[PDB]
This record gives C-alpha cells, sequence and structure tokens, in this order.
C-alpha cells in the first residue's frame, strides 16, 4: 500500500526512486550511509528509526530549552526575605524533588539521541567528527552536573542546554554557519564603526568641556563615549543635549548633524554590509546543499548502470518512470522532455544520458510536473474495514469544492461565539472544544500524518491545537478564537493589489523560524548571565534603588532577579524602547562600569542579528516572491 | 584660448564636439535649443548666459529659502507679553522694515529667473509647460504678497518659497518625480499597513476591557488605535503595558508578539515594497536621462551628415577626433576602437556608420580614454602677462610629487592649532585666517574656476571656506580646524580591508544632497503648519502646560512657538527620539484630539522618505561601489 517502510527491499528500481525522491524535499542521508556498496544496510534500517521517531526529540529538546525559566534564582540561599515575591516571577521554581525528575527525562532522551548515529557510523567517524564531539562533550557536561546536584562554581548548566539545543536542530545548526562566515565581514566593519563614535565622542568633549554641558554631562571624557554612544542608538535625543541647547542654540547643529551621519548613513551602512555579506553566506550555502543535490543524485545515477558504462537508455529511463509510481501518463514525456530539459546534443537515437543530464529531470519532475504523493495507508490490522470505508469518505473530501467548503465552512465556525459570549454569563467552556477538534480530525485521513506536515501553517495549527484540548483539561477560547479569522487572510493575498506583500508575509512565517529562533537563543545565554551577574540587587529593601531610573519610570517588574523576568527585560532591550533605563540603572546597582559592557555587548551582538537575520533576510525574500510574481506573469505570456 | 563661448561661432566640427560634451557630464539643452534648424541662434547665446551666472540664483533660492526663520511668529500681536522670550528663538525677527528690503532683492532674482526662457523658447512653449505654468503662479502669490504687505487670512507666503524652492533645483525637482511614482506604490501597501493597527488596536481594546489596563489606559477604544501605534513605532514600549504586565505576566506575550510582528516585520516589509518601487522608479528615471542621451546623440549625428544618407566615414569620424581635442596621437584608434566597440557594421569598409553606431564611441571616450580639460584661459587684458607666467608656476602644480604634496604638507597644516591654542590663552585670532586661504588659492589658478567645481567635496571645501573669511569679518576656528583632518580618512579608503565601507561614504555625500534635500523641505513645510496651527500656546504663564510631559521631561525649548524652533522640534520627530511627548502635550495643549492627526502626518510621510530616500538608497549605492569594486578587480584580470 504505502512507500515509507522499505529500505529492507530496495531493489534496482525499488528505492532508486526514493533515492531520488531524497533530492526533491532535500531531506538528508549521512554521507557514510550513501557511501556504501549496498547503501541499504543495517544500519540504514536504523537511520529510518529516526526520522520516524524525530518528533519525539523536540518534546526533548523545547523541553530542555524551557526547563530553565521553571528554576530558581541563582541566590536566594544566602538571601534574607526569602519567599516574598518582591518583584519576582510567577512560574514555582522546581525544587530538588522536582530538580531531578525532570532530569532524568532530560537525559534520558539526549543520550539516545546523541549516541544515535553510531548504529549507522562507524566509531571512528562518529568519534572524529567535530561536530559530534561537541555535543557529547556538551552532554558528559549536563551530566556531570545531574549527578552533582544530586547530593550537593556558578552552575554552569544553563549556558550548555541552550548550545545543546542550537546544535539539535539543522536550521539553528545551518544558521549560525553564516555567523562564522559572515562575522570575519562584520567585525572589520565594527572598528570602523567603534571609530565613529571614539572620533566624535572626542569632539564633544572637546568642543563642550568649557560650557555647561562639561559642569553637567560631559565631565569624564568617557562620560562622552558614553553618552554620545547613546545618541548613536537615539534612545536618547533631546535628553542628552538639554543644557547644550539651552545654553546656545548652535549646539544643536552639532547634535543634529551627528545624529544625522550616526543614524541615517551608519546604521544603514551596517545594514548595507550585512545585507551584502548575508547574500554571499546564503549562496554559499544554498550550493552547499547542491552539492548534496549532485552527491545524492550522483548515487541515484551510480545505482542504475552496472557496467558504469556513464549512460542510461531512454527504456532504462522509462522503467524508471514506470517504476516511479508515476503521475497518470507515460507514452512519450522523456521525448517531450528532451529538448524541453535545457540541452541534448541527441547525438545517439534515444540511448544518451550522461550522469549530468539526468539531474535536470529528477528537478524538473519535482518543479514543474508534480508527481508524486504517498498514500500511506494504515498499520495492517485494522486497514480493510477502513480501506474501503475511506473511499466512502476520501470520496467526499478530495472533491475541491468541499476542500473550498472546508474554506467556507471555516468562516461559520467562528460566528457564533461572539453572542454566545455574553449569553453564557446571562463545564460549558469545554463545550465547545469538540467542535474545534472535529474540523480537523477530518483531513488527517484524507491526507495522512506527514502530508498533513507538509501542510503551511495547518502544521502550526494541530501544533496549537493539543494544547487547547490539553490546557482545558488543566475564557481564554475567546482569545484563542482568533486562530480562525487569521487564516482568512490568507484569502487576502489572492488580491493582485495586495499580493506580493501578503505572498512574502505569509512565506515568511516558517522562513524565519531560523533566524528568530536564533535570537531566542541569544537572549536565553543573556538572560542566564542576567541571573548569575545582576541576580539580586533589585530588591524590596534597596535604598539605592529608589532615586534610579526603574523606581521614577517605575519598571521595576523589568528585572533580572529571575529568570522569565530577565527574559522579558531583554525584550524590550532587544526592541530599543527605553534601553537605557536599565544601562543607567546597574551602572548605578552593581555601582561600576563594568556592567555597561554587558548592555552594548548586547547591542553589537544584537544589531547584527536584527540588521542580518531579521531585517535583510525579509529584503530577500520579498524579491523571491516579487519576481515569481512577475515571472509567472511573464513565463504565463512568454512560452 | 577658452573653449567656453563659442556658440556664435559653431562650425561643422566646433560645436558639434561640444555637443557630444553634453553627453559627458550631461547638462541640460532644453529640446526646443535642439529642435532648431540652426540650433544656435540669439535665443542660444542667452541660454549660456543663464549657465554662467547660475550661482547667482543660489544665492537667491538659499536666499529664499533661509528668509523664514528670520520672519516673526504668526501671533504675537493679540498677545499680551510680547518681548519676553519666553521659550522663544535666539535670531532677531525682521521688522517690517527689514522685511520689505530683503524681498525686492527676492523677487528680482526670481523674476530674472523665472521669464528667463522666453529668451529661448517661445510665448506659446513658455506658457504652455506646466512645469513652468506653476513656478510662474507661484511667483504671482509672493508678488501679491510682498506687495499686500508694504499697503499693510493666515499669510501664506512661506508655504510657497518652499515649493518654488523645490522646482527651482533640479536635484529635487527630478526627486520628487519619483513620489508621483512611488506614491501610487506605497499608498496601497499603507492600507495594509492601516489595517495592521486597526485589527490589533481591536483585539488589546477586546481582551483588556475586563482587567486593569481598560480602567487605565485602553479606555476608549480610540484610546487603544491611538497607544498601539505608538507600540508601533516602539518609541514606548514597557510604559504602554506595565499594569498589563503587572497583574498578569502572561500578558507581555501578547505584546512581545504584536511588537515584534510590527516593528521587525512589517517596517521591514513597508522598507521591502519601498525599496522595490525605488529600483524601478530610479531606473525609469534613468532611462528617462538616456533618451536625454540619444535626442541628444541625434543631434550630434544628424549635424554631422549634410546628404543624412546615414552614414559617416572613417575620415569624416577622424575629423572629429582631431577637433575633440582629448587624445596625444589619433593615427588608428578608429581603427583601435573598431571592434573594441561591441559591434562594427563595417560594410564600405571604413565608411557605414549608423545612428546608433556613434553613441557608444562619444561614451567610450568618456569613460575609458578621458583626454578632456577645458583651459578658460583669463580675460583679454591681464592674459598674456599670466599666460607666460602661469608656465613658470603651473610646471610646480602638475607635477604629481607636488599634488602628493598638496597631500603631504595639508597634514602639516592642523598640527600647529592644538599647542597654539593654549599659548593664546597665555585682532590676532584673524591671523590664522590667511594660513587657510592661502592654499585653495594655488589649485584654482591650476584647475580654474569650475575645473574646481567639478572636484568631489573641495567643491564644498571653498563653501566652507569664505564664510570663514566672511564669518570673521563680522574661538570657533578652534572647532573649524577639523575640516583638514575630515579629508585624511578620504586616504582611509584605499585600506582595502575598509574600501568598499567608505567608497561609499564618500560618494554617498553628494548623493544625498537631493534626497535629504526634499526631507528638509517637508520639515518647512511641516514647521510652517506648526507655527500657524500651534504657535503661540507654550507660554510663559500657562498652567495647563506645566503638568504635561513638556515640563516633567523639560523639553520645553522644544516648542513651535517661533519658526526655528519648531525647525529643530521636527528633527526630533524625525529621528524617533521621544517623539510621544510632543503628541502628548499638543493634545492636552490644543486639548482636542485633532492634533493628533499632525504628528501622525508626519509619522507616514517622513517613514516613506526615510525608507525610501535615505535608507533604501544607501542599500542601492553600496552595491554599485561594491561590484565595482569587485568588477575592477575581475576585469583587472579578465579583459
Ligand atoms: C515558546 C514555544 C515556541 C514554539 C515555536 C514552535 C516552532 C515549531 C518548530 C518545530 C520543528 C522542529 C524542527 C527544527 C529543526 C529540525 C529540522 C528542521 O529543519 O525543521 C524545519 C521546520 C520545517 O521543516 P520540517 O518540519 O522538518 O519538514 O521549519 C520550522 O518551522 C522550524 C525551524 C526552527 C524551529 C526552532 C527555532 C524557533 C523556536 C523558538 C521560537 C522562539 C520565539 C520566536 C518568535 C517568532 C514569532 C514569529
Ligand atoms: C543650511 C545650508 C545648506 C548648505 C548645503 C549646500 C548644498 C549644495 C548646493 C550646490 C549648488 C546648488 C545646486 C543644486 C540644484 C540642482 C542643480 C545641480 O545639478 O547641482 C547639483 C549638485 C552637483 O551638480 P553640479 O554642481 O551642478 O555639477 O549636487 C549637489 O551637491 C547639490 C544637490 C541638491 C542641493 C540642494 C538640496 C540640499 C540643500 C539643503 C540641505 C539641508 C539638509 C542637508 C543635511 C544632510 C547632511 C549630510
Ligand atoms: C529575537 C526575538 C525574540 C523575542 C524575545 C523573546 C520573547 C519573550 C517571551 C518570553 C518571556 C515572557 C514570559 C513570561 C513569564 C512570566 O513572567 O511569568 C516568551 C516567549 C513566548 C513564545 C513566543 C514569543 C516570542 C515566553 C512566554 C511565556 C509566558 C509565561 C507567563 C506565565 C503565566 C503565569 O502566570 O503562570
Ligand atoms: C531629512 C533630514 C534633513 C537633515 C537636515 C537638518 C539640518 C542640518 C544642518 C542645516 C542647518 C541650517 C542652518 C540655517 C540657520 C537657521 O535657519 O537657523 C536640520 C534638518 C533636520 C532633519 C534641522 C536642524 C537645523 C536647525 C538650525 C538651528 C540653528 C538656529 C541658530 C540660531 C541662534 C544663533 O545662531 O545665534
Ligand atoms: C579618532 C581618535 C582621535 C581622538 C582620540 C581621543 C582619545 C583621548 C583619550 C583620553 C581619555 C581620557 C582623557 C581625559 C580624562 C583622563 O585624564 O583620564
Ligand atoms: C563602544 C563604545 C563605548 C562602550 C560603552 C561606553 C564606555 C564609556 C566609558 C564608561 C565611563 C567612563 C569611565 C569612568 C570614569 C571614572 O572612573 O571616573
Ligand atoms: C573591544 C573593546 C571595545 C572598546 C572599549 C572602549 C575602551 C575605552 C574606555 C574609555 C575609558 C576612558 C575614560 C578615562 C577618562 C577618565 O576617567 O578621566
Ligand atoms: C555560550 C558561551 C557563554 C558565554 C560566556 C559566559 C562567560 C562570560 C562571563 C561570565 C560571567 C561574568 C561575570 C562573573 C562575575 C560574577 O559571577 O560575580
Ligand atoms: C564588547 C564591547 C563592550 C564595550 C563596553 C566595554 C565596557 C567598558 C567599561 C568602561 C568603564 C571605565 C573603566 C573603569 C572601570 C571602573 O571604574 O570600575
Ligand atoms: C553570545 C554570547 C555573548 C556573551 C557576552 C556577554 C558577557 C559580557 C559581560 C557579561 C557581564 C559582565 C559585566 C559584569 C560586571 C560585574 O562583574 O559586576
Ligand atoms: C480589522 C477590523 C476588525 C475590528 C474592527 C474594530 C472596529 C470597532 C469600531 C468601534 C469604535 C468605538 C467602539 C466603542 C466606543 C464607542 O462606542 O464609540
Ligand atoms: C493611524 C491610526 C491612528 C492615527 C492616530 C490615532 C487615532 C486615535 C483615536 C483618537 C483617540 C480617541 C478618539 C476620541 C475618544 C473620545 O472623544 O473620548
Ligand atoms: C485616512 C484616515 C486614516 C484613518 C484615521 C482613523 C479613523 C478612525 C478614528 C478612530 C476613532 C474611534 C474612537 C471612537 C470610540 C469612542 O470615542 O468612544
Ligand atoms: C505644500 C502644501 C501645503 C500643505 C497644506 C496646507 C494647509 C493644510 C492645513 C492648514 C492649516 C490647518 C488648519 C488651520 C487651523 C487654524 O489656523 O487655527
Ligand atoms: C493622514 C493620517 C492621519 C491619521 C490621524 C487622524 C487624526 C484622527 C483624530 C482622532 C480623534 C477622534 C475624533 C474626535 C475629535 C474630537 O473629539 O475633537
Ligand atoms: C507634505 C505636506 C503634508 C501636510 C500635512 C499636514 C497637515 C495635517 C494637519 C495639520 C494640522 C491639523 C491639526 C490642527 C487641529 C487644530 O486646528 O487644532
Ligand atoms: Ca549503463
Ligand atoms: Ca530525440
Ligand atoms: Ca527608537
Ligand atoms: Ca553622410
Ligand atoms: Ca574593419
Ligand atoms: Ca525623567
Amino acid at each position: 500500500s504505502e512507500a515509507i517502510t522499505h529500505g529492507t527491499p530496495f531493489q534496482k528500481a525499488a528505492a532508486l526512486v526514493d533515492l531520488a525522491e531524497d533530492g526533491i524535499g532535500l531531506p538528508v542521508e549521512i554521507l557514510d550511509q550513501s557511501s556504501f556498496g549496498e547503501s541499504a544496510r543495517y544500519y540504514f534500517i536504523f537511520t529510518r528509526l529516526d526520522l520516524i521517531w524525530s518528533l519525539n526529540y523536540f518534546a526533548l529538546l523545547f523541553l530542555n530549552f524551557f526547563e530553565q525559566p521553571l528554576w530558581c534564582e541563582k541566590n536566594p540561599k544566602p538571601s534574607c526575605k526569602d519567599r516574598d515575591y518582591y518583584y519576582l516571577g510567577e512560574l514555582p521554581y522546581l525544587t530538588n524533588a522536582e530538580s531531578i525528575i525532570y532530569e532524568v527525562i532530560t537525559l534520558a532522551i539526549l543520550l539516545v539521541h546523541t549516541f544515535f548515529p553510531i548504529s549507522y557510523e562507524g566509531s571512528r567517524i562518529f568519534w572524529t567528527s567535530r561536530l559530534n564531539l561537541v555535543k557529547v562533550a556538551c552532554v558528559v557536561i549536563l551530566f556531570v552536573d545531574v549527578l552533582v546536584d544530586f547530593l550537593y562554581p556558578f552552575r554552569i548548566a544553563p549556558y550548555v542546554r541552550v548550545i545543546i539545543f542550537i546544535l539539535s536542530i539543522r536550521e539553528l545548526r545551518d544558521t549560525l554557519v553564516l555567523l562564522s562566515g559572515m562575522l570575519g565581514t562584520y567585525l572589520n566593519i565594527l572598528a570602523l564603526w567603534m571609530l565613529f563614535l571614539l572620533f566624535a565622542s572626542w569632539i564633544a568633549f572637546v568642543m563642550f568641556e568649557n560650557t555647561q554641558q562639561g559642569l553637567t554631562v560631559f565631565t569624564s571624557y568617557g562620560a562622552t563615549l558614553y553618552q554620545m554612544f547613546i545618541l548613536f542608538t537615539t534612545s536618547n535625543n533631546p535628553d542628552v543635549w538639554i543644557p547644550a541647547y539651552k545654553s546656545s542654540r548652535w549646539s544643536s547643529v552639532f547634535f543634529v548633524l551627528y545624529v544625522l551621519i550616526g543614524v541615517y548613513f551608519v546604521t544603514n551602512l551596517i545594514l548595507a554590509v550585512v545585507y551584502d555579506s548575508f547574500k554571499e553566506q546564503l549562496a554559499k550555502q544554498v550550493s552547499g546543499m547542491d552539492q548534496m543535490k549532485r552527491r545524492m543524485l550522483e548515487k541515484a545515477f551510480g545505482l542504475i548502470d552496472s557496467d558504469k558504462n556513464g549512460e542510461i537508455d531512454k527504456n532504462q529511463c522509462i522503467k524508471l518512470f514506470e517504476q516511479l509510481t508515476n503521475y497518470r501518463t507515460l507514452p512519450k514525456i522523456s521525448k517531450e522532455e528532451f529538448g524541453l530539459i535545457f540541452d541534448e546534443l541527441d547525438d545517439t537515437r534515444d540511448f544518451k544520458i550522461n550522469k549530468d543530464e539526468f539531474a535536470d529531470l529528477c528537478q524538473a519532475i519535482a518543479l514543474r510536473f508534480q508527481k508524486e504523493e504517498v498514500p500511506s495507508l494504515f498499520e495492517h490490522f485494522p486497514q480493510i474495514y477502513h480501506s474501503a470505508l475511506s473511499q466512502q469518505l476520501r470520496a467526499f473530501v478530495r472533491s475541491p469544492n468541499f476542500g473550498y467548503a472546508i474554506s467556507f465552512i471555516l468562516i461559520i465556525n467562528f460566528i457564533a461565539v461572539v453572542v454566545e459570549t455574553t449569553l453564557n454569563i446571562e463545564v460549558a467552556e469545554f463545550v465547545f472544544g469538540w467542535i474545534y477538534v472535529l474540523e480537523m480530525a477530518l483531513k488527517i485521513y484524507t491526507y495522512g500524518f506527514e502530508n498533513y506536515w507538509r501542510e503551511g501553517a495547518n502544521r502550526f495549527d494541530f501544533l496549537v491545537t493539543w494544547v487547547i484540548v490539553i490546557g482545558e483539561t488543566a475564557q481564554w477560547i475567546r482569545y484563542l478564537l482568533l486562530a480562525r479569522m487569521l487564516r482568512l487572510i490568507r484569502l487576502l493575498m489572492n488580491v493582485q493589489r495586495y499580493r506580493a506583500f501578503i505572498a512574502t508575509f505569509i512565506t515568511l512565517i516558517p522562513s524565519l523560524m531560523p533566524y528568530l529562533g536564533t535570537i531566542f537563543c541569544v537572549l536565553c545565554i543573556y538572560c542566564s548571565i542576567g541571573v548569575q551577574v545582576f541576580g539580586g540587587l533589585v530588591n524590596a529593601g534597596n535604598k539605592k534603588l529608589f532615586e534610579t531610573e526603574l523606581a521614577e519610570d517605575d519598571y521595576l517588574l523589568f528585572n533580572f532577579n529571575d529568570y522569565p523576568n530577565g527574559m522579558v527585560t531583554l525584550f524590550n532591550l532587544l526592541v530599543m524602547g527605553n534601553w537605557q533605563v536599565w544601562m543607567e540603572s546597574y551602572k548605578d546597582l552593581t555601582g561600576t562600569w563594568w556592567s555597561i559592557t554587558y548592555f552594548v555587548s548586547f547591542y553589537v551582538i544584537t544589531i547584527l542579528l536584527l540588521l542580518n537575520l531579521v531585517v535583510a533576510f525579509v529584503l530577500e525574500a520579498f524579491f523571491t516572491e516579487l519576481d515569481l510574481e512577475e515571472e509567472e506573469k511573464c513565463q504565463g505570456q512568454d512560452s
């Protein structure tokens, strides 16, 4: 029935097309699994045991990574007044009973995942791999740190759990390779940036020693390097230069010129470079993906010929199309695609195919023809009861007006909830959960499970959906109604006036899970530093606190006293909304100026990753939507 | 001796090459001046009288445009307590004696400039031109508004003086054509932006009616459209949602998600479109410049042939090269540049050149060969005294080691001023002005005046230089020293690690006088509205003032009470440094909510002009520096 498990046959024609399939969605086979003379050994039976059991790991990888808000402050134990939540968080900290029990679950599924591939690698290959060397070394640190915390330094567990989580998921590991290639270009331009403040912190220190400014703010030199740095951010534009503006108006024409050159040229010209190297790293990554295509299709070509003369005949290629489980038609499609595929010299009558010549053909059936779909029938015991009865169900759903009725009836679904909100006031709340699950139970069986996972954001829907079922067993549904109308703006994207915008903006939701995943990881590093470095300062009873800007502006909850409060407090520093409130606080709270180098180290690293990974990527991928909108209507007219 | 004035001869070969010169720097000749059968009539004698006398107009155009800070508040006359400078400016307002005297100068040189091209256009052409029609109509309003002031409404003079000044200078007029072509794309995407606030102002109004938030901030719906708009700017990130964060921590996950989608996607996806249409408007402007090349070189081709059979012979083309007066020796360089120019007809062997074929040749001598230089000798009475003696001078300066000694001895020039600063404490200040003018008096005589004007930013230097001489006749020299070391960072751009950055940043100083000129003009519109609309509100003795954020944050010097205080207040609103202090003030000072639509109109219009004309242009022009750096080393190796 299916095409999933078949690595045990894997004939001349059987799994050879699935090798050609792995160019299409580009799944990975390890090069050693491609290296073998059989290339389908007992090792590879274990390899496909991973990619079926993969989503077990995201109930580890996210599970390990989100442990860190649930953990304690570093220092409640020296403290007095412990259990007072003076500005702390709301999640309960897991005590040493609940500490260790969560971690035996965690270090199990690591060791299964990390010592998985020796099932399909040689030990001299596993233990040689520099990527693998780090992840095993990151295991043992946790494997130590679990065992030490049982019997019971600054506790470097939670720095590692990020770096396991970065290296584990292939998006975040692919992403981070760029910031080895970008970083050699970014750091050289940073020396030219760092020069721009220093040159222009020097003049305004020199210029305003004489006036009221050096009496007030610009006392030290490094108290101008501090201040004219904050003007480069412009979260401080009038408050810096009031007493230079108040005395003579002609000091604005300095500061309105420095900020102007600072923001509107340089922070574009940092963006210009970081957008320029991102172009060159993206292709160098992409051509690093197509050698994985060519080193797959070489295996797809080398599996065919036994003589390995370098050539496959047309019927020898048509028998691939017959073993393709093909679309519906094969009389002359290769004969149709002879000249249509870019170049054939057509020397011999049919049987002139080179190793390069095939690599266009499997991509052409992927791009234009879109031939294949995996049924994935059943497990074999209830199958025939349901395989007959599915033809009385899945006749209904595969009818596309009913598929439009999946869009049409989804309009009805949110309409009842508005009036029912008031009238439930004038459990009953769990009753409407049954209506929500019902529509999504249908198309799972129509599609198939990973066929449901291949769908765009309906993938993301069932991610939301089951937790809604889980969250009701342990009001909010009112605010959770909005996800239904959220996909009705996916009917806005067919509007031609507003197309290439929402063509981007919906495509850019899966396109920025890596590059916004990494930024979430960088915060989980910077928070865990702020927990350890800046932990217990903002007290109830601190008297150096209340004269600082966190008290006047009342941002006391934006605080590093725990982990999750520091997790939000990084976010405003990431946004640049009044981010100097914290920087001028902790220069007074820790009391010395080495705390300043925390937040600048945030800025230099964030305004790579913002100017790179968010901002510069959209201006690429909008152009991918744009020309594929234009060259759909161009080659809708052209050929 | 000279090559300037020669439109009175203009032989078959004489001014014909100067037609080919007018493709090189691309100066403009009007199409009617190209239309004529003579094309060098008595009209065109007056046309070159303009472009020599052009810099007389910038002592009008800047003169007219900078008049507006020197003028009065709209309303001191109803007021009590006039001559108290309660938060006012510092420039003296020109009284009605000095008001009119400045304007007879001004309306003279307009009328000379505006009724100039009747000297070279027909009356049915001058008065048909709608680009001319507006400027004449803008004259008469000022011609009225001067005469009304002499014989003693809201005084719409100063709106016009900008719009004369925009249409007068060809940079600002070329720029503004784009924002007719961009605006049809920008406004359609704005309706999708405007939708994003409204959709998401609606939820947080709905979501937080129940909690503390709707008690505090989110009372009205339109008081969330107000606030969630300011979160789109993020000049207000924690202060908006404290009491939604203070009560339940889980309401940050709204706001940290809304801002995230708001800033990092949409304000890139406004930038992506506005950078995309700027690409398409720039080329459409540029191909609008090359038809001006082709409709010049058609005149350059049509002036040659008397039979107009369509062909020019090789010697008939070589006699251009002899008349060109730009190379050393020319026996077979046409024969060198035959096949080197992309395609030759070569039919009737040396003599078959099409109208298209020449257009590469005139561009090739400008680009690659580049042997033109205009001598511009003297006026004819002191000429031979100096022209003989210049060969005893300009033997020195055109020697390239002395040209490096213009770079080398300029390094010495700033060094003495640091120690001399302290020792002048222990007029003498005007003595060091003589050293500064001296070095720039040299190369002018070596180059020539407009030859000095063709230079990159040394052009800008003499603009600085003479006002220094003027400003000393009517301390600051210390801060004026810095312009010498300012050009030593032009010896940093030859460093290969930092080249393509400063290749941009120095080329982008002339490249953003238009697109930062327009933004300067938009403020002079918005200030003049703020003078008239928001003029006299911020009193000394206002009692609704001191409880507002302009008093607490103490930005009281940033009113638009006068003109130039509102010129600078618009700067901070352009930067986005605490710009909601003003918006929440003037909603209390004028007291009703129509003042809000002032500052949003400043946002929507400027965050086109920032995201367009500043930001998106740099990411183009950095790529122009980048590939011309690469394809200098590529075709330094290739051909
Ligand atoms: C707080 C909870 C966060 C929830 C976010 C859920 C994201 C769902 C991802 C689940 C899939 C795990 C696969 C990731 C890597 C393994 C292989 C692979 O390449 O799959 C690619 C996967 C699709 O490929 P396939 O499913 O393997 O076929 O693409 C993705 O969508 C996920 C890529 C990165 C996911 C982790 C990074 C982001 C997580 C943290 C987010 C924090 C805040 C972000 C705010 C942005 C708001 C817009
Ligand atoms: C406050 C005083 C501002 C001083 C700025 C000086 C501006 C230089 C003007 C040069 C002479 C006037 C020519 C412009 C009219 C078009 C004719 C032409 O082709 O010349 C183009 C000229 C070069 O071409 P050429 O000299 O004719 O060969 O290019 C330019 O450099 C000037 C182009 C626009 C000038 C007016 C717009 C800007 C003025 C307002 C500045 C305020 C904001 C600037 C802040 C940014 C800081 C980095
Ligand atoms: C590079 C851009 C990355 C975006 C920055 C991180 C976003 C901040 C989110 C975490 C902090 C809020 C947690 C509040 C905890 C508390 O104070 O109780 C955060 C990420 C959410 C996932 C998608 C957003 C980007 C975590 C949200 C969890 C909320 C927990 C609140 C507890 C509720 C209770 O009362 O128990
Ligand atoms: C879109 C961004 C445009 C950038 C240009 C901005 C100004 C740069 C320098 C121009 C200076 C003009 C001086 C004219 C003299 C006068 O009218 O006062 C600039 C645009 C803001 C974005 C605005 C800032 C200019 C403010 C000038 C104030 C000087 C007042 C001095 C009076 C007191 C005295 O001289 O004694
Ligand atoms: C581009 C650099 C040029 C100007 C460089 C400025 C470096 C000056 C360093 C001085 C540091 C502090 C000076 C006075 C304060 C003190 O005595 O410590
Ligand atoms: C990247 C440029 C600056 C980065 C962070 C700003 C550093 C400015 C210097 C800090 C304060 C100056 C030294 C204090 C003087 C003192 O000890 O009295
Ligand atoms: C990689 C490091 C980045 C650069 C860090 C900036 C180092 C300069 C620190 C400035 C301190 C100068 C203040 C001394 C003057 C004084 O205290 O009187
Ligand atoms: C993923 C890499 C980890 C990043 C580097 C972490 C170590 C840098 C500084 C750590 C602590 C610095 C301050 C310690 C002072 C203290 O504990 O009181
Ligand atoms: C990675 C770039 C970070 C840049 C910021 C560096 C922090 C420098 C701190 C400057 C403080 C001045 C030195 C005196 C220290 C002290 O007085 O305690
Ligand atoms: C991607 C990881 C980046 C890591 C850089 C962050 C570490 C720089 C500063 C951390 C805290 C140092 C300042 C603490 C001052 C103190 O000891 O009191
Ligand atoms: C995308 C739009 C969907 C939601 C649109 C929300 C429009 C609601 C309009 C209500 C305005 C004020 C409502 C209560 C205040 C009043 O009674 O005036
Ligand atoms: C572009 C989106 C918004 C633009 C400016 C914000 C408009 C907010 C609405 C004004 C405040 C509330 C309206 C009146 C309420 C009242 O009169 O009580
Ligand atoms: C081109 C115009 C842009 C759109 C301008 C905003 C239009 C909506 C104004 C919001 C007012 C709604 C407030 C009414 C609710 C109330 O006062 O109770
Ligand atoms: C260059 C175009 C000019 C811009 C438009 C100018 C007129 C728009 C509004 C002008 C005044 C606004 C209302 C005046 C109220 C008052 O005078 O009290
Ligand atoms: C050009 C776009 C500007 C958008 C801002 C529009 C200003 C709308 C003002 C909203 C105020 C609510 C209406 C009530 C007026 C009043 O009470 O005086
Ligand atoms: C490029 C020119 C843009 C012109 C747009 C600015 C005019 C919009 C609002 C001007 C002031 C209107 C608000 C004043 C309300 C009042 O009279 O109190
Ligand atoms: Ca073979
Ligand atoms: Ca054939
Ligand atoms: Ca900001
Ligand atoms: Ca001829
Ligand atoms: Ca020839
Ligand atoms: Ca304050």
